[PDB]
């Protein structure tokens, strides 16, 4: 019915000529968030992909709807509720990377549970893409995310999990790692930067990161070291892929998970994420630019 | 020490750049809302020491608030910026003529305030209270301190203003609202209500009832709004109507006729004042300058 789905929180994101926000007489609307870029990546690439979540049914609300609708995503799943709020924020202008100001807490989407779990409609998708961010949400989201990888491990289909880390989102380095490193027992596919695997884990190097994350069960490793490319792990076997020259991580999961469903082989899928990876750093690509490079 | 304090929410405005709806806008303007902050502003650009009380966030928008209200001459300084607590905020479309408000302002620092709030000493310091339907109406927590702040104004003989604005968003019934807005009209020197809200209020259909009407309940004043017919006013020298210019109109007409009666000049030429003002908004509050043209 559906080739991948996701779970999170989207926000507006009003971006400011630069300076302190407080000093800003202008904004202009962009959207925001990180599972939802992932979304818009693959939809982009012609995949089905349904995106569950919660929105107010305010204007803010309304126009991220709008936004994700239109880039092709199956929005069934995203319940607007007139008794909650969107969430959204304020980046800055840089000219030398802009802080964000967040407005998010007791937003809609920080509201779900395993409650909001529609078990039939999760199962219909053949992969499940995960990422550390809705988890870190709120007190209800953790456990929303354990069972949502839990129900389609069981069901015998695809599960993503890029251990993004938010240090804002949780209460102690320690919870995070306890919380993300728990989560990563329950994907087949794990998508470590190398910085973040260091702090789960300890390990100093790629290959370390990568027995780390198969010792806890998980068929395929791919770990991103930016200009050197990507280091692989699995049941295949491992290698390097070099990547290119020069946002990056999400254009990089776009990259394997939509190679990896495409049939594509895990160098090859690791080649596709480099690239997007690389390219969107400057614009996550469509098939017609994905096959125009090679 | 200060001619005017107020109490009362301010909240951020973002105004749509176009006249779309308003998920389909692309860019905002900034701009400062709410009904005390309003007044305050006018009476601070006619010359007068106003002092501004308030909650807000230390987030971006309330640091906005805050700095545009004193970039006013508004004395902040009982503008308690609370880091736990949110500030409020709204939007508004253009109008190629015809426009709505999207409010976002429930559970908000200012909906926090209650009696604990009022500083005494600092209160009676000023010569004249302005109070409105909109702070009592935002909280439980608010309307004890409205009722409060008045009774303590009046008690040592100082100078209140009231104005009757309805927002029915904010009361729980309506009726609720008729009896509070009502019941807070028990404690004002000078009630300023307009003709549509003195129907709903009263039940009368004459000025000069509506009038009576608070007379009776306590008032020494009360000037009537009629829109471009002007206004009429019922005080204990005497009764009267006064013409009204020609062509938001609501908290001129209180700068208007607020500022006059500290000013030291008569009903009838503060009526006047209220009502040039009042119809110059409806076209921008005036600065002394732009007031005596004229
Ligand atoms: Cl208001």
């Amino acid at each position: 019915a559906l080739d991948v789905i996701t779970f999170g929180e989207a926000m507006m994101l009003l971006v400011a000529r630069p300076g302190p926000l407080e000093h800003a007489e202008a904004f202009h609307k962009r959207t925001a968030g990180a599972e939802t870029n992932v979304a818009i990546g693959l939809a982009r690439l012609g995949l089905k992909v349904g995106w569950a979540s919660r929105l107010g049914t305010d204007s803010m609300g309304r126009y991220l709807l709008a936004a994700m609708a239109a880039e092709g995503i199956d929005c069934s799943h995203v319940v607007c509720d007139a008794t909650q709020k969107t969430g959204f924020q304020f980046k800055g202008k840089v000219t030398d990377d802009p802080p964000v100001e967040y407005h998010r807490k007791g937003s809609a989407a920080s509201h779900m549970g395993v409650a909001d779990i529609d078990e039939a409609w999760l199962l219909s998708a053949r992969h499940l893409h995960a990422t550390g961010v809705f988890p870190a949400i709120s007190a209800t989201t953790l456990p929303a995310a354990r069972k949502t990888m839990d129900l389609m491990r069981a069901a015998g289909r695809s599960v993503s999990f890029d251990p993004n880390l938010r240090p804002t989102l949780w209460a102690t380095p320690e919870l995070m790692r306890d919380a993300i490193n728990d989560l990563a027992t329950r994907a087949d596919w794990v998508l470590p930067g190398m910085e973040e695997g260091r702090f789960l884990t300890g390990e100093t190097t790629p290959e370390g990161v990568a027995r780390f994350y198969r010792q806890l069960g998980a068929k395929l490793v791919v770990v991103k070291l930016g200009a050197e490319g990507a280091y692989f792990d699995g049941e295949a076997g491992s290698g390097r892929v070099a990547g290119f020259p020069v946002g990056a991580g999400d254009g990089f999961a776009v990259g394997v998970i939509s190679a990896l469903l495409d049939g594509l082989g895990v160098p090859e899928a690791v080649k596709r994420g480099a690239w997007i990876g690389a390219r969107a750093v400057q614009g996550l690509p469509t098939r017609a630019e994905l096959n125009a490079a090679k």
